[PDB]
């Protein structure tokens, strides 16, 4: 249908003529319709959030203390998307974070929570209610790869009045246990856990240590969310922030340890010395780990970041104080000069609705960063309190579940873009570069 | 502490002259504290629904169709209230709903859910989306009593692709399930139950058929739940609303061939030879059946329908020239009622915990909710996020009733302690009493 | 009775109160009938306020909100919209 | 009448961390500075639609 | 610095172009950030109040009679600034404060 989707007529406005005149808002224009020959959830909105990570959703959590902790950045990955924990916090928390992330999702654990024989029951369920983790492993001195000696579940203890009666009481014994001996492969292991009937399937050695776990909660959660952000070892992606002073040396390095994917810098004003020179070293020194600058408004910042080695350009500063830039015009010059030289932008700031979002993925951003859309969803930090009959969070009003958000937003620019006409937004970004997606500047007057 | 706590100077208002000039709102009046000598924990709030049902928690959702189905009756009993259901519905849709109010919670299951063996999977996993319920019994000719052949759980199909095969080829087969014979005690079979670490436990016959299910999600939420308001059999208690014409009566047999425990009369002015001559049938023909009456806001009206019969009465009125302001007729209504007897439900105009307390205290012994609970997840209707807003069908969302429910209990204790006594009805003799005592505010007070 | 020497006077978790122009009066009557002075603390927004307080009883008032902002406060003074503002 | 802001002491000095602040941020480490370099086309400026300022 | 800090792209707008239409407010333009290579207490913030005066802090108080008189001229020079004593007064109040200052 290449007759009818190419514009010969080209009744509209290109985005190079679009943004050559005063800062623009996402308001201030609209962008034109053109042919459709699909379905909507055919459309594929995918955009590198670095050089190298593809997101499924191009969504990214931004790092205020108020939005992105592990419960959050653990959605936003499960749905396609990323999360980026805050560095209002020190470099231990920021790790152990970083660490829920990482360690919630995996094919074989190798690091299994495991307990010594005498340990009360109180301890399991103190580990359930706080860290979410069921199928411990009872073993020979509470190491995980000491002797393997049971595992206690959700049954073996809901009845159990006395709490502190040792684990030994109530856990499955070794000798009646299903497990597997290394080596085996992952989806071995798993099929035989999927016939086991069974929650988990310890894999041991010749000495009956324990060397890793497989759990059906994995199995489960991979049926349940196909498109979780994943990396090599089936871990979800998980990004940290991070300012550029040298203390914050120490800080990466942590992180790193803790397996983070992605390195957020933080900064109003990201043009600067010492960011570059931070640039340059973590690139030296953790060449495994890829860099999102900024922040930037204006194409000279963005080239001596990338200069500096960047993997991807945050952009956006002011979304008094004299100094920034309106966010659309913003968007559209840093995201194609850094398009120009491969690398990729995440738009970040103003972004108020799913339009405000489909604008700036076409105009050039590949992935988009929420702050106050996903404000008060219940994946964030804070406590929840009534008050006026309202249910706030220490505040914002409760959105409920960030997944259905998600979707939500998902949708909105399937729908976005199948009214466009093109089936995927690497594609609209393509041909609004090339004039083939084509906007209107509306006039003050035409934004109501 | 009784020479602590006794007022003797009394300076302050009784309810019988507070409530002796104009009718009052809520705003009007405040109640003058006491002496505390116990922590807020202590406190019981507790109310009569009807002559025979005490709740725990004094707090039933009202029969709108907005706010009470199935799920959020079944919410309001597990916290130790209770829900209506509402009628604007079909008689069997009604007792659908209540029916699943009533065995949701279970000792033994005497009717368990059960398939054929050729049933696709695709129909198990469509009971637990839609019903909620696992440990599916596979049974000859998939009759409830039938003979036992096999158990379909979540662990039994979480990982098949094809949702189109039999059940046969994945449950879990008669020959390796641990199982009872009949007859056995309750206590006993659960703690087999327990110790058997498997989710359910079916209860057979010496012909191998089912007798009864047990299902450790029951005991789960007895633990989880420990005041929700429960009968004799160990089901959810559950009332349901109902109009006063004659086509009703059949609305009313089905509603208790579905068990509801509790009749709730639908009406803006139930002082009514309809309403009178529907009571009185109601007690003759299912005199299990507790009937709450009303609306009525005056002594007049209440003392017909308590003389129809009625074993508690609704409060509440307000075409537009015809009402009565809510605290006066708590408080006039709920008066009358005690003296004869008869527990009262304040119906209207509870906008905050402050409201409820107040009405409470001034007579109600228990408080209806409206307004209050809607936007709650357990409300019908479905979420749709607008303006970044997530409303329903156009309330704001209020996340679980449950810890709605429990906020509203943390209030009415807190309450309860400024006020000096450690129990509502307590509270309510104190008043009737003059030991617990009021403020009339002036206009400029209110801000 | 239990040996204070001072009554501090006020209320208004919300339907627990009572308006404090008659709360005054009534307290301070009574503790003066028995040799204690009282304190008006709370809903004393300005001078009159303060005025009839003490009129209607109370020997001194507490100063809250009306004195809130004061150099003398704790906290940190702060320039926004051309305002210093203390937090 | 107007409101009391306190002593013109302190808001001087507020006003002059603040164009430090706004001077450091354009990447000039004087004003003289900045001029200069606006006369010469280095220091550059975004007009504003009237949407772009809210 | 200087290849970091001088801008070739020159993405922006000079001031001759943003004031060559319409008259212009204050809100009606941004300014652009460049690069940053020193803390903000190094900048130096001064002006020529007029051909031979160069101010430490580039404010003067407005000469109204609601606002500057020997007082606050003497705290506008005191943090190097300058106030400009009103004339809505006889010249021998006039003089007499700025003998104050
Ligand atoms: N690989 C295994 N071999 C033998 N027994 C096992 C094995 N895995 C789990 N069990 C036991 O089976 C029973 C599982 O009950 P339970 O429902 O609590 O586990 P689960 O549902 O798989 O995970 P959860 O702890 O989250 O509930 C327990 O007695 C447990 O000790
Ligand atoms: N009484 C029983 N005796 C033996 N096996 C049983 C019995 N009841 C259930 N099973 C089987 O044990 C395993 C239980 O797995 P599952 O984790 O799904 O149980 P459950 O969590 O208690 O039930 P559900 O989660 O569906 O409400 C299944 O294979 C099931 O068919
Ligand atoms: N027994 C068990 N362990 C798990 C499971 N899921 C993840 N784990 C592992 O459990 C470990 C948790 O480590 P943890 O003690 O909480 O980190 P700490 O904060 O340094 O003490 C990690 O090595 C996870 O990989 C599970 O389902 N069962
Ligand atoms: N197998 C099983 N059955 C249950 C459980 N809990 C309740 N039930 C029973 O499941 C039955 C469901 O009734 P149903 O035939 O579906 O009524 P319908 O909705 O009108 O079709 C009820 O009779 C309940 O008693 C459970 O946990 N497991």
């Amino acid at each position: 249908n290449t007759n009818l989707r190419t514009k010969t007529l080209r009744d509209g406005t290109t985005a190079e003529e679009l943004f050559s005149q005063d800062g623009l808002s996402f308001n201030d224009f609209i962008i034109l319709p053109g042919f459709i020959d699909f379905d909507s959830s055919k459309v594929n909105v995918s955009g590198q959030f670095t050089k190298n990570i593809l997101l499924h959703l191009p969504l990214v959590s931004s790092p205020m203390d108020t939005v992105t902790e592990s419960s959050m950045a653990r959605a936003m990955a499960l749905m396609g998307g990323i999360g980026v924990i805050h560095n209002n916090c020190t470099v231990e928390q920021q790790a152990r974070m970083v660490r829920s992330v990482k360690l919630y999702r995996n094919g074989f654990i190798m690091k299994p929570k495991s307990v010594s024989p005498d340990v009360p029951v109180s301890t399991i369920r103190n580990i359930k209610s706080e860290k979410g983790i069921s199928g411990i492993l009872v073993t020979e001195g509470g190491k995980y790869d000491g002797k393997l000696l049971g595992i206690v579940c959700t049954k073996d203890i809901d009845f159990v009045k006395d709490a502190s009666a040792p684990v030994s009481q109530y856990m499955t014994r070794r000798e009646n246990m299903t497990v597997e001996r290394y080596p085996i492969k992952l989806e071995e292991a798993m099929d035989v856990l999927n016939r086991s009937r069974h929650g988990y399937l310890p894999v041991l050695n010749d000495k009956d240590e324990v060397v890793c776990l497989c759990s059906r909660r994995d199995a489960v959660r991979a049926r349940d969310y196909p498109n979780s952000s994943l990396d090599r070892n089936g871990h979800l992606l998980c990004a940290a922030a991070t300012s550029t002073r040298e203390a914050d040396k120490g800080r990466v390095a942590a992180l790193s340890e803790a397996g983070i994917d992605v390195l957020v810098l933080d900064s109003s004003q990201g043009n600067t010395i010492y960011q570059v020179s931070f640039i340059r070293w973590v690139k030296k020194t953790y060449p495994h780990l890829e860099v999102v600058a900024g922040n930037v408004v204006t194409q000279d910042q963005a080239k001596n970041l990338i200069d500096a080695g960047a993997d991807s350009l945050r952009i956006g500063m002011g979304s008094v104080l004299a100094c920034g830039r309106p966010q659309a015009t913003a968007i559209y010059k840093v995201a194609r000069y850094a398009a120009s030289r491969g690398v990729p932008c995440v738009a970040d700031g103003g972004l108020r609705n799913v339009g405000d979002v489909c604008k700036a993925l076409a105009v050039g951003a590949n992935v988009a960063m929420l702050g106050s859309m996903i404000a008060g969803t219940s994946e964030t930090p804070g406590e929840y309190f009534f008050k006026d009959g309202m249910r706030l969070k220490g505040a914002v009003l409760d959105k409920g579940s960030v997944l259905k958000l998600l979707a939500y937003i998902h949708k909105g620019l399937q729908q976005s873009a199948q009214d466009i006409g093109e089936v995927s937004f690497d594609a609209i970004r393509e041909k609004v570069y090339e004039g083939q997606v084509l906007f209107n500047r509306r006039s003050l007057t035409a934004q109501s």
